[PDB]
């Protein structure tokens, strides 16, 4: 059952770690299933999936959204409407999209800065020689709160190999985050369904897991 998975799960992972429930396929009976469980914290891949999923949960008051795949600077203003959380801002433009979305409706996403450190044919990243550079100006957006970095693993990549990627995630924010006194870089978004333990002994904050979770 839901209530049993996510003990089982919450038992190994230490308080400073936060799982985010991929409730991507899944219904939203088995998220509410999952809220009288404990769990707080839900993420969906596509904008429009999780707009349709919302609205009969809107009576519960501290779910937490999280937006973890693509974000097309299009959907940006639906992104600022219905998430808390978007963690694939890859670049400078949908930065600025986002903080200037979020002052004209009034809102604050928290948002990670998701880097490409490894070469990825089918992935978004922020070139880290970049993101350096823009540091000073992302620091002055006053409409969005960044929080931190998103790292994913290139598929195929080896076990060894997301170590040491996961290792440099948490390297590079502490550089980032002695660069940019302005920024409350606290949190590593990495760890998704079969690499989150590696996450964690790098020091993730947020953990991805969907089937673990929720049923089949």
């Amino acid at each position: 059952q839901i209530a049993e998975r996510l003990a089982s799960l919450r038992s190994q992972l230490p308080p400073s770690v936060q799982l985010i429930a991929v409730s991507k396929n899944h219904p939203a009976a088995a998220i509410r299933e999952a809220y009288a469980a404990g769990q707080r914290h839900f993420g969906e891949n596509r904008v429009q999936e999780a707009i349709a999923k919302q609205a009969e949960l809107t009576d519960l008051p501290d779910l937490t959204w999280h937006l973890l795949g693509k974000l097309q600077s299009n959907k940006a203003r639906k992104a600022v409407e219905h998430f808390d959380w978007i963690h694939s801002v890859d670049s400078w433009a949908l930065a600025e999209r986002l903080d200037r979305i979020a002052g004209e409706l009034g809102r604050s996403p928290k948002l990670c800065l998701q880097v490409k450190l490894l070469p990825d044919p089918n992935k978004a990243g922020w070139d880290p020689a970049d993101l350096r550079a823009e540091l000073p100006q992302l620091s002055q957006l006053q409409q969005v709160q960044i929080r931190g970095l998103m790292v994913i693993a290139p598929l195929g990549l080896t076990a060894a190999e997301t170590q040491a990627l996961f290792a440099q995630a948490r390297t590079f924010a502490a550089e980032l985050q002695q660069q940019a006194p302005q920024l409350r870089l606290t949190e590593l978004s990495m760890g998704m369904s079969s690499d989150w333990p590696l996450a964690v002994a790098e020091g993730a904050t947020w953990i991805r897991v969907g089937t673990q979770l929720f049923g089949p």
